[PDB]
């Protein structure tokens, strides 16, 4: 039908801006701290503490299936990334300190990607 066009070209233009939106996320970490899954073969212990690890890049392959619904979805993820290694690693740590100033720099891109979306419908 073209009612499900239509649905279908708005998740993808969702989704082009998730795109850029993730993208402008991942430049205010350019020590790539959050790039990468934590691998369970270097903190073997990780899955005991965090139940739902999350990622740049795991963000990225649910992106590319379009597979994030609405913005919510999406900063479920990021802030699952922020408020994960705020919990493994200590405050004193370049983990931890990492993590504060992703999220602090990235609240300023949410911002504005929620007008959009909110402004474009
Ligand atoms: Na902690």
């Amino acid at each position: 039908s073209m009612e499900q066009v239509a649905m279908e070209l708005r998740l993808t233009e969702l989704t082009r801006l998730l795109r850029s939106v993730l993208d402008q996320l991942q430049d205010k970490d350019p020590a790539r701290i959050f790039a990468q899954p934590v691998s369970l073969k270097e903190v073997p212990d990780y899955l005991d503490h965090i139940k739902h690890p999350m990622d740049f890049a795991t963000m990225r392959k649910r992106l590319e299936a379009q597979g994030y619904k609405n913005l919510h979805e999406f900063e479920e993820d990021f802030d699952l990334i922020i408020d994960n290694c705020m919990k493994y690693n200590a405050r004193d740590t370049v983990f931890y300190r990492a993590a504060v100033r992703l999220r602090d720099q990235g609240g300023v891109v949410l911002r504005q990607a929620r007008r959009e979306v909110d402004s474009i419908g």
